[PDB]
């Protein structure tokens, strides 16, 4: 299986970098990451913080979330971050994706004991 805090991190974490820097970032990343296993999973956002960090988020601004629930946060702080975006040259499995580095506050919704992300909702 996988749970929903393994599968945040698997899909939206990425402390290793500090920025995207190289064009190639998203196509490699969301085949690593196993977002372009059985579809090409659309927009995808990666952010180059600390898990502490991220999960710190979790413990600051309630935000409602795009689907209406109560469970979001927003950080305090801009957050670096790369968004991924399929391209209309990708076809699966080649999946295309256009890499997008920006300093922005996240939005996760947060769940469980320990309260911890498990969706990330928006940046703004
Ligand atoms: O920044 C993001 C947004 C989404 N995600 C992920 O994508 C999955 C679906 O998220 P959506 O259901 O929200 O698909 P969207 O395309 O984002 O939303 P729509 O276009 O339909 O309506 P809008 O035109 O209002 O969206 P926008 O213009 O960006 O504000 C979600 O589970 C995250 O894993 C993400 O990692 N980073
Ligand atoms: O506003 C929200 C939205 C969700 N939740 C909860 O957060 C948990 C994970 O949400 P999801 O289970 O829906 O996982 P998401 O990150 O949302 O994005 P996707 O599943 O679309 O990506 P894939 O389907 O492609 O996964 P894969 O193909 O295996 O790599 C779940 O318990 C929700 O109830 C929430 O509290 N507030």
């Amino acid at each position: 299986k996988e749970t929903a805090a393994a599968k945040f991190e698997r899909q939206h974490m990425d402390s290793s970098t500090s920025a995207a820097s190289s064009s190639n970032y998203c196509n490699q990343m969301m085949k690593s990451r196993n977002l372009t296993k059985d579809r090409c999973k659309p927009v995808n956002t990666f952010v180059h913080e600390s898990l502490a960090d991220v999960q710190a988020v979790c413990s600051q601004k309630n935000v409602a979330c795009k689907n209406g629930q109560t469970n979001c946060y927003q950080s305090y702080s801009t957050m670096s971050i790369t968004d991924c975006r399929e391209t209309g040259s990708s076809k699966y499995p080649n999946c295309a994706y256009k890499t997008t580095q920006a300093n922005k506050h996240i939005i996760v919704a947060c769940e469980g004991n320990p309260y911890v992300p498990v969706h990330f909702d928006a940046s703004v």
